[PDB]
């Protein structure tokens, strides 16, 4: 087990001594302002190792951070004891340390004229047992995730918390999915109902989990605390309606107006990628279904090649517009800026993942006769490329309903197998291609790209869409994903350790933009599943009422289930909110105790009716010192006897 | 202006001296436990006037109540000053006084073997200017509503707060409703779109208002504070997860199972009243459209009579099942119990308000040929009643599309005119029928029924449904309601003063069950409006895709609008939440100030790098007292020069 003695590493690129010298000078000038530097130069770049020296001054600032999170209400309970050191009964976590030091570096104390990067070093002692403990376990448990938060941060931890919860919830659709395949058969208007029910439950259950996880880890509402973006544009300056501190304001409704440009942008993405995919599918159909002579196996790869080149090209242009629109929307914090860029990308992600299936489930199988003009276009086009005047050999276009079965097999099996290779082996091959001791490790680590949690998130989010929308045509899909995900926990944990550098500890109280992404796929999957069932069942397909009634019920079945699930979950206890409420209440009570001396809420008693009587006297006396208004038959019994006399009096009349 | 000197009045029924005497004795025995009694007997019943004597002991308990609402988090800020009397800078409000005294009476200190009632007396001085100030104003303002809360309570105030907000929001559909009638015409697939958009906006905006209103009046979350029901059934006893006090527990999921019986109950209500209304409508059609000889004007009233007798009879039985089911569901607090009974009643309310229109807009006009079997039933039935063997004269059933126009005129104009008479004149006639001074006023007041806010709520809630659902066939409906509501504010205020006794001051943070009622009518009104437009437009009516596509778009238009409106309103500032957050933060900060002496959050400075250096020494010294691990080139410049030497060193290789 190799050890480390450094907190952070900062490499400064060396181009020309004029600017590179200036870079090294003032960078050093600033770091020593609060932190120690040892600078050994390797791999053509000087490496500025930075760690916190004084632990007394550091524990003084970590404690100040604990207080800060409390003051804005992120942290439920004040660190009231005021003993900075004995408050390490809740010790400084490695993630908490690395984050706060990274703050000191990357607060307004730096960012510095093209510094290559800033990153902490891994812990091989920890990384070894990590992949070991998880490869021995069949089932992970919350303590493991808490450990992940401790070394890496909540941003990384939440993914594994999500992946884990999604894995176990993925057991259920694997059950009645296998059951639907075994008994009910394909295109079941029953598996579809169970699918929507499940998607609602898992999602609504996960949202409840994020709250509890935020409370346990103490990051609830951390989204509205992080440093604002440098390139955030502000018109004027006012006071924070909560803190009272000077905050820079930008009209929220003016941002809303700019965000309306996502509607034509999304349409631009659906058209661009959509046309690209529907075209390559038309080639796929023409060369396979419509023969076209020898070399078919060679030609079979041709439409696939168009996808490989076209997808990054077409979407690459669209992303430039996405990145451009993103800045225009002008987000205050870095958290919101990247979360919105992901939402913009999701439209591209949706197209490049499902449009092949939409083409099959709504155009190919249920109709297909509308593909004839597309086929003829390739007929004449193939004739020109042939150079020979003779027509290419042709056979009748025959609709194959097994197309939806083969494509689904790829997405659930083959594409997941080439995934394991691309996500792990290809970066591992890259390392093999590259092929004191600390410094050598430092250089090798310095290469590796920063771990992007977004990449791992969509892989599972897009996969969920396959279940929610198109698994009704392949009910064994949940089973394939369930197996992959068990490996996915291990595999993703493995690539963080060796295929990527240690990411900066970063905090969030949710999976973020992926929530709405999941919510959309689940809803669309209620329409998608039922419509597919009706159309791909294969009586004449009366699109008029037949398709629409099927969608009407299943979509409304989804909506009713949603209200039902939320209602039930709303009457269940939530530890995260309850943990908050109990602490807040005791804090409220203790203050009450202190001021009013442990008399916190007796009854006066009847004997004190004498003091009531004496007080009633005093009003009379003051009034006397000063007509029907002040009439009183004082005394307890005196009023009783009068009424009693009235009792027999009133019966006398009768 | 007649004055009053009493806080509360308690009449004890006088049947037989044996029990009535016992009633008067111990009731007096208990009241004097904390409150004064003067007992004058009138109208065959003894009247026990009750008011608080000691103002020092009363201000001691009002202050204890201010603290209680704080402790559970209802009240944002502690009454920290601890001066009970100088905290009357926020004075005891008449509603606050009357409520707290009513608590002392009606806490576990009473309820008492058939006491007739418990109620405060009106304030004629206040009631006079009330109806005066509002009958002079064209526009009410928030200060007026605040005054209503002060004298009557939040329960009463919220209605007028809702009615006022609903009145001004009702201006908008009156505008493009008049515009649709003036220009676009009936059954406009554009007014319908504007209708759904408005319903979403008004509703979502009002929900935002309730939060701010709750904060302003300091009743936010008061629903979970009020006394539990006596007949609440509990299995075991545990600790409150917040307070830690012994609370009685009843399994929430067991209540959910019982609440599932609302589904067959609702169906039972729709069938019972529905069959009753669809039948009376069949008579209405037969005697008018299908002639049936002389006496038609006399016979015309006959189907109306069936409604008058049948509705309270049929729904009266259904309510017995509702009241029965309500108790089975076993609600902890009185607040939740009555709110669920209202929800059950709403199904009956919906039927008795719209089924006549549904019959017209979906059965009569667009089809009508399915009414022939219903007509023949009345044909033979009328023949038997005639006693003469000769057939009743008959003419061809002709569908009249003006039916939907006449019914809508009634609901918007005529029914609102007979409303003013029924809601105000009829109780006033009752008073005229009935036809010291305080005591006489007391007796007369003692008769009057307690004001029920529920009655006034549904009148506006059911009215809203006419707009959301059926106003597309009569776009001038919003105009009729707009006028009525201006009067409704005045009229309802007038009947509270003279037609009903003063209600017990009661607190709530929302309109309650009516929220979901409004939410349902708005959604169903998106389906209802569009379906009516397509069906009642009058090409052949292709129900298959024509009806369903129309519903698909308009419902999804509603759903998209909802997400749009919520999104926009979520990025708007909310005073009620912000008022809460700012106070909480300052409270948080001040405690911080006190313990750590106004050092609440500087930078160390470079010169202190000397203390950094000395601390770095000490670790070395301890290590010395105890291989590559501890290597340091200490000093700021020493590290700079080494790296600098490396700079020219690395270029030498190149
Ligand atoms: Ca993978
Ligand atoms: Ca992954
Ligand atoms: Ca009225
Ligand atoms: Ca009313």
């Amino acid at each position: 087990g190799v050890d480390f003695v450094i907190h952070y590493k900062v490499p400064a690129a060396e181009r020309d001594e004029a600017e590179a010298g200036f870079v090294q000078l003032i960078r050093a000038l600033t770091t020593v302002g609060l932190a120690t530097e040892v600078r050994h130069g390797e791999n053509e770049s000087l490496l500025v190792f930075v760690k916190v020296a004084s632990p007394d001054l550091f524990a003084k600032q970590v404690y100040r951070a604990r207080l800060g999170d409390w003051l804005h209400g992120v942290r439920v309970s004040a660190p009231h004891n005021d003993i900075a050191q004995a408050l390490q009964d809740e010790p400084v976590v490695e993630a908490e340390r690395l984050r706060l030091i990274y703050l000191m570096i990357t607060k307004p104390h730096n960012e510095w004229k093209h510094v290559e990067s800033i990153f902490p070093l891994h812990s091989h002692s920890f990384n070894k047992e990590w992949i070991k403990k998880w490869s021995s376990k069949y089932t992970l448990e919350q303590t493991d995730i808490d450990n992940i938060r401790d070394k890496f941060g909540e941003s990384v931890a939440f993914y594994f918390a999500f992946l884990r919860s999604y894995f176990r919830f993925l057991v259920i659709p694997s059950a009645f999915g296998f059951g639907a395949w075994l008994l009910l058969g394909q295109f079941s208007y029953l598996y579809a109902l169970l699918c929507g029910l499940w998607s609602v439950v898992f999602f609504e259950y996960w949202k409840k989990q994020e709250v509890d996880l935020a409370v346990q880890w103490g990051v609830r509402g951390v989204s509205s605390i992080q440093q604002s973006r440098p390139e955030f544009e502000w018109e004027h300056e006012a006071e924070d309606p909560i803190t009272g501190e000077p905050v820079k304001v930008y009209p929220p409704m003016k941002r809303v107006k700019t965000q309306l440009l996502q509607i034509p942008f999304a349409l631009a993405c659906v058209v661009a990628l959509g046309a690209l995919i529907v075209t390559c599918n038309s080639l796929e159909v023409f060369i396979n279904e419509v023969y076209s002579g020898p070399g078919k196996q060679y030609l079979g790869f041709l439409p696939t090649i168009f996808l490989v080149i076209g997808t990054p090209t077409i979407s690459g242009v669209l992303m430039g517009a996405a990145e451009k629109l993103n800045a225009m929307e002008n987000y205050a914090t870095v958290d919101a800026h990247d979360a919105a860029l992901i939402q913009k990308q999701f439209v591209l992600n949706f197209m490049t993942s499902y449009m092949a299936l939409f083409f099959t489930a709504f155009v190919y199988i249920p109709f297909g006769h509308i593909l004839h003009p597309f086929l003829n276009f390739w007929r004449a086009t193939a004739q020109t490329l042939t150079f020979s005047e003779k027509e290419l050999p042709t056979r009748e276009f025959q609709i194959n309903p097994a197309r939806i079965s083969n494509q689904m097999f790829y997405f659930t099996v083959t594409a997941q197998i080439v995934n394991f290779a691309t996500e792990v082996v290809v970066p591992y091959i890259k390392q093999q291609a590259f092929q004191a001791e600390f410094l050598q490790r430092v250089r090798e680590e310095c290469t590796l790209e920063e771990y992007d949690v977004s990449g791992d998130y969509r892989e599972m989010v897009m996969q969920f869409g396959y279940v929610a929308m198109f698994s009704v045509a392949w009910p064994l899909a949940a089973c394939c994903f369930l197996v992959n995900n068990w490996v996915e926990l291990r595999s993703d944990a493995l690539k963080i350790a060796i295929s990527s550098r240690r990411p900066i500890p970063w905090r969030t109280d949710s999976i973020g933009p992926w929530l709405t992404a999941l919510s959309f796929l689940s809803w669309l999957g209620s329409i998608t599943s039922s419509a597919i069932v009706y159309l791909c069942s294969n009586a004449s397909p009366l699109k008029a009422w037949g398709l629409l009634l099927s969608i009407l019920f299943a979509e409304h079945f989804y909506l009713v289930v949603q209200l039902a699930v939320r209602f039930v979950l709303s009457k269940l206890d939530s530890p995260g909110l309850q943990k908050e409420r109990k602490e807040r209440f005791q804090t409220k009570k203790r203050l009450l105790q202190e001021n009013l001396g442990q008399d916190a809420a007796a009854a006066p008693g009847i004997e004190h009716s004498e003091k009531i009587t004496r007080e009633a006297l005093e009003e009379e006396a003051r009034q006397a010192s000063i007509e029907m208004f002040w009439q009183r038959q004082r005394g307890m019994q005196e009023t009783i006897e009068i009424g009693r006399r009235m009792i027999e009096q009133q019966l006398a009349a009768g």
